[PDB]
């Protein structure tokens, strides 16, 4: 009855958005049902290993707040949680499946397989090792029993392949995709065990899902064409298969096709949760985290790529998502990635942070730009700016007038927006430079003279900013102070 799910990334590079979503739905499904979330490292393909990938995965899950219950770091009752460390388990089950009619030995070399691939290509076809071709290749079905015996005495390298049944209809049932049927004649005699005795992912994963008592396999639709094989492997072993749920690939923001790093490089959004430096080129892809996406906003955005809670509430915490996540409500249709939505989520979460919660990152941005201000002023600037910001860095980049005087003045704004009025304003501001009192003084000057408030406010804004932007003028004057306010006014008068 206890739900057990597993996230099974390979240590072959960084997590993509699809992988983050799979991990999230694993976590939400396990926690919603009071079950267990397992991390199993799929490191049997030694030649695709990227140093630091396991550490990357753990750091990303920790950043988002989805720590596995069982993992290499935490241990657990079914350790080892790295597949490279489970060879004795795999050997036991390799011996078992070789007693069935579902597996056979194959001796074909890479050159021999390249040769038949070229023969098919010349006919405009694609080679598949399957029922149709296995009898003309070199394996324990096609070769005389005496030749196989001879080859094994000679220590000839061999793989173990699954023996696809002849003309059998497999009826599959997926939680996301529903019921469908597949004829085994469309499927291949996939390799189960490599030359060195280690399983391929197909065989390792069904062995370990069985051993680790996994109840629900949640994964991407890239695995869906292999589902029939996996169900047949459980049958071959005399085992009950878990339930499956196949998530449709995330779609491109615009046009046909699936989301790829090409879309991130062409549209300007990140593709990995954390910084990843490619070892081949030394170039670093900046992650969501380092680009300033708040983890609560990031994971809220990822959750909604194909799941819509019944209450139509878009902003939800991890605890709220745990309470209402229903795997049967995840859409079969692909969901388009939206950079707009990701930025909107970030803005929504940023606006609700306290000024104090924003201050550490804001001070980091200031330091990177060689700017220093008191914490008192920094908190006030954050309060004045955060409602319009999408990222904390925007509070500086769009508020440079808090720290730097204008050197020029926009001509269009200069034309739209006299020195006597400004001189008279300079005399009146010599008081308690508070925004509420400054505005009261400006209204007193406007009422004393014969002009509407904009006749004072607009040229004043131009003087302080160089263009017509920024927060309310009396707030800006309070932030930069009396001396700097008058300095900028006199500079604008002289210009
Ligand atoms: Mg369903």
């Amino acid at each position: 009855e206890k739900v057990r799910v597993r996230f099974a990334p390979s240590p072959t590079g960084p997590l993509h958005l699809g992988g983050v979503r799979t991990a999230l739905y694993d976590y939400l499904f396990a926690k919603h049902n009071g079950g267990d979330f397992i991390l199993r490292i799929e490191d049997t393909d030694t030649q695709r290993y990227v140093p630091g990938s396991e550490e990357y995965i753990m750091e990303a899950l920790e950043w988002i707040g989805m720590v596995p219950d069982e993992s290499p770091k935490h241990g657990g009752p079914y350790a080892p949680y790295r597949q490279s460390e489970r060879r004795d388990i795999y050997d036991r089950y390799t011996e078992q499946i070789l007693k069935t009619d579902y597996a056979y030995l194959a001796f074909d070399t890479p050159e021999e397989l390249d040769q038949i691939r070229a023969e098919f290509e010349a006919r405009g076809d694609v080679f598949a090792y399957n029922y149709e071709t296995r009898n003309r290749l070199r394996n324990s079905i096609s070769l005389p029993e005496e030749e196989v015996k001879k080859l094994l005495e000679e220590k000839t390298p061999y793989v173990i392949r699954f023996k696809m049944p002849l003309d059998r209809i497999i009826n599959l049932n997926d939680i996301i995709r529903g019921k469908f049927s597949v004829n085994t004649n469309t499927l291949d005699d996939k390799v189960l065990v490599k030359n060195d005795g280690m399983p391929t992912y197909h065989f390792a994963n069904i062995i370990d899902d069985h051993e680790m008592k996994i109840t629900h396999v949640i994964r991407g639709e890239e695995w869906l064409p292999s589902m029939a094989l996996h169900v047949l492997l459980y049958e071959a072993m005399g085992w009950d298969a878990p339930e499956f749920a196949h998530l449709s690939l995330i779609l491109k923001p615009e046009g046909k096709g699936k989301l790829s790093k090409r879309d991130g490089d062409k549209f300007g959004f990140p593709v990995f949760p954390l910084n990843f430096t490619d070892p081949a080129t030394g170039n670093t892809s900046a992650g969501y985290r380092e680009e300033g996406y708040l983890p609560e906003a990031f994971i809220n955005m990822v959750a909604m790529l194909g799941w819509s809670p019944a209450d139509n509430k878009e902003i939800v915490s991890m605890d709220e998502m745990i309470k209402e996540f229903d795997l049967n409500k995840v859409h079969k249709a692909g969901a388009r990635f939206s950079a707009e939505k990701a930025k909107w989520f970030n803005q929504q979460y940023l606006q609700l942070m306290s000024n104090e919660a924003i201050l550490p990152e804001f001070k980091k941005v200031l330091a990177e730009n060689n700017v220093e201000v008191s914490d008192e002023k920094a908190l006030k600037i954050i309060g004045l700016m955060k409602e319009r910001a999408t990222f904390v860095k925007d509070i500086y980049n769009d508020g440079k007038f808090f720290f730097h005087a204008p050197e020029s003045f926009d001509e269009k704004a200069s034309k739209k927006a006299a020195v006597l009025m400004q001189e008279l304003t300079e005399a009146i501001s010599s008081l308690d430079f508070k925004a509420e009192i400054i505005k009261e003084s400006i209204h007193h000057l406007a009422e004393a003279k014969g002009l509407g408030m904009g006749k004072v406010m607009m040229p004043l804004r131009l003087s302080l900013v160089g263009e017509l932007k920024g927060p309310d003028v009396p707030d800006l004057m309070e932030m930069i102070g009396k001396e700097e306010t008058i300095s900028r006014i006199n500079k604008a008068i002289e210009t």
